[PDB]
């Protein structure tokens, strides 16, 4: 019968490494757009298909090309772990989501296209223009049988 | 502006409302079937559409018309307000469950056919042939409204 089993391996931090902290408004960083959290013909008990790290552009659609990249979705609603909005909203709801758009520096590996598909160099270089740093310099961790 | 809920209104001693206990050995009444718990074809975590007091035949599958009536269902597994068997099992997985077949006092309101459709004329005749007394001789409750 396998089992129920559950796992979370994953952190906020661990997208926006870090930000540059303004002194006039603290939101000078992100940007609020209108999303649709969960598809028009799916259920209503649906779970929503966003996850953390996918690139949006300005006009809330999930980006499958470099060119549309404007933000990463960085919504406390689609963290890892929060799965409670199951049934909250109705199918073909567009709910007010937060984005991240400028001084930040963004890991390379978490952000992903509208269908998982890690970014390009095209991608690269359409959201620094923005004022990012995608970095690749993660030194990541080793578990249990990994010799040390 | 619709918020999560659950609902927990319907229990076990009602689908049965009492048994002649046999002194020499307290299971008489059962029988053991096999069913397939998830759809044949549906997803792993998707929900059973079984529920107790649907009828099955001697062979282990839900009921359509009268002729193929053998007993209830009234397992553990499938108690109004028990889910948590997600993923746990595998489509068209077999699993044992337990029926109620002999000296029993069922209740009209809560049998269903496989559809849902309430028990009809003959499929009472049948599953009398078993020996089992079927009321409708049921207090329903009143509740917050009405005078009383």
């Amino acid at each position: 019968a396998k089992a129920h089993v559950a796992t979370l391996e994953g952190n906020y931090s661990d997208i926006v490494l870090g930000r540059v902290v303004a002194f006039g408004d603290t939101g000078w960083n992100f940007k609020e757009v209108d999303m649709t959290f969960i598809a028009d013909d799916a259920d209503a008990d649906s779970k929503t298909t966003l996850f953390a790290g996918v690139l949006v552009g300005e006009d809330g659609t999930p980006a499958t090309a470099a060119a549309g990249v404007f933000g990463v979705l960085v919504d406390r609603k689609v963290l890892p772990g929060v799965d409670h909005y199951i049934g909250v909203f109705e199918p073909g709801e567009k709910v007010p989501m937060v984005l991240a758009v400028r001084g930040l520096t963004l890991n390379q590996l978490k952000l992903k296209y509208a269908d998982g598909t890690a970014i390009d160099a095209a991608g690269i270089q359409a959201l620094e223009a923005q004022g990012n740093q995608v970095t690749d310099k993660i030194v990541g961790t080793q578990f249990i049988g990994s010799v040390l």
